[PDB]
């Protein structure tokens, strides 16, 4: 049945929660971001009102057939009313069209809920300064203090760097990216770029990311394989065999692959620096897992709590065990009593 975690108490209103057929009162169903686990259940049967942001909604439309009369794409930073409540949506630092929720509920009540975040202290600038916060609905995917990352900045540093002096050493060498859903496109993009080079895919992906509002998209992607030296595939064939096989697809035009998989954590984390990253290497394929992530660190998390200071907090990743529950409950206590709220 639909979880209590999904209902916005005092609203008709319910937050990523398309699998439970019929919500009975739901007046309004939010979808935060186009990623399967929060969309599961859409398609072009739907009918009843989806709030979204206008790249969710493109998406929507184009990706899973939905009809236009059933998607209601909202601006962010924009003060709206839907069924006679004031939300407001804004940017959630995740993957493209990703947005948080604030409810203005009639009796006074303000209700935060994040979505799939990475909190960041730009947020501290938004409207969210501008009043208080009863009760968050928190992405606490990595709510654990060994999850520490490097900045997303640093992260591209190292992969543009990587890829640059490869390619210079042996221009018979071609990058593969690996992909499974919308975000990190940065990865893939940026090293493109330092190589003078359109990322080629299959036209599905490519469809894909013309939904996604990206400045001069046309002039950095493509369905030509034949002319481009960075080519994007599905993650699951980012592994030795899926990639001697790509490159006997290529016809003898590169002798060697350079390959990045873009992972949230891994656990060489703990210890390693990004300048410390080495590839597992077999004959001419080499393959990177670099610690990319569209998700909170803990400090990250942490800080933007302590900031938001709210009265109640709700956690939507995680929930499912008893051991998890009861170890983020005592890290919000913490936060709470070091913070003084
Ligand atoms: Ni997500």
């Amino acid at each position: 049945t639909c979880p209590f975690y999904k209902k916005i108490p005092g609203t008709g209103f319910t937050v990523d929660a398309f699998q439970y057929g019929v919500v009975e009162g739901c007046t309004a169903y939010f979808l935060t971001h186009f990623h399967s686990d929060h969309y599961a259940g859409l398609s072009k049967h739907f009918t009843f009102p989806v709030y979204c942001s206008e790249i969710t909604g493109n998406l929507l439309k184009n990706k899973l057939h939905v009809q236009e009369q059933y998607i209601h794409p909202l601006p962010l930073d924009t003060e709206c009313i839907v069924n006679g409540v004031k939300v407001v949506l804004l940017d959630a630092n995740h993957c493209p069209g990703a947005v948080m929720i604030l409810f203005y509920l009639p009796n006074g009540t303000v209700i935060l809920h994040t979505g799939d975040f990475r909190a960041d202290p730009s947020m501290e600038r938004s409207l969210l300064a501008d009043q208080k916060v009863h009760m968050l609905y928190l992405d606490t995917t990595y709510c654990s203090p060994e999850y520490t990352f490097p900045s997303q900045q640093e992260v591209i540093r190292f992969a543009i760097n990587t890829a640059f002096e490869a390619v210079t050493l042996n221009p018979h060498a071609l990058v593969v990216c690996g992909t499974y859903s919308i975000g990190k496109e940065k990865v893939f993009l940026a090293i493109a770029d330092v190589l003078g080079s359109k990322v080629g895919m299959s036209q599905e992906k490519y469809k894909t990311l013309q939904c996604l509002n990206i400045p001069e998209i046309n002039s950095l992607i493509t369905t030509d394989m034949c002319s481009s030296l960075v080519h994007l595939l599905p993650m699951m064939q980012i592994n030795f065999k899926g990639l001697q096989s790509h490159l006997k697809k290529c016809g003898g035009k590169y002798n060697q692959i350079l390959a990045f998989r873009p992972t949230g954590w891994t656990h060489s984390n703990k210890f390693t620096r990004i300048a410390d990253v080495i590839p597992q290497t077999k004959g001419n394929i080499s393959i990177y897992g670099i610690p990319y992530s569209e998700h909170s660190s803990y400090l990250e998390m942490k800080r933007f709590v302590q900031w938001l200071k709210p009265q109640k907090i709700i956690p939507t990743v995680n929930v499912g065990t008893w051991k998890s529950r009861s170890t983020m409950e005592k890290y919000f206590r913490e936060w709470k009593l070091e913070a003084g709220y």
